[PDB]
């Protein structure tokens, strides 16, 4: 019935970022069970916004090359932080299978 979806999203960051915040990683995990890293937030005018694509509760699963596969909450801040103005996202979404 649930399942994920992969998709790559480019974003282009704009003065205030890409436009996002997430949670999760080892240690500091978003949901029970899971150390994935989530988005949590997504700013109304902000680069993920206007683009329309990304969505809370959409995992991070690379960005850039770096995978967040397991990764701390802190390795993931790292990475989030390196970026310079565009940035591939690879995101798992959510899915309901019907």
């Amino acid at each position: 019935f649930q399942s994920m979806t992969v998709v790559e999203i480019k974003l282009f960051k704009g003065p205030k970022g890409l436009g996002f915040s997430i949670a999760g990683g080892v240690g500091n995990q978003h949901i029970p069970g899971d150390n994935s890293i989530y988005v949590t937030k997504i700013i109304d005018g902000g680069a993920a916004q206007k683009d329309g694509r990304l969505q809370v509760g959409d995992r991070l699963l690379m960005v850039n090359n770096y995978s967040l596969e397991e990764v701390t909450h802190e390795e993931a801040v790292a990475i989030l932080k390196n970026t310079s103005e565009v940035v591939y996202l690879k995101v798992g979404k959510p899915t309901t299978i019907y």
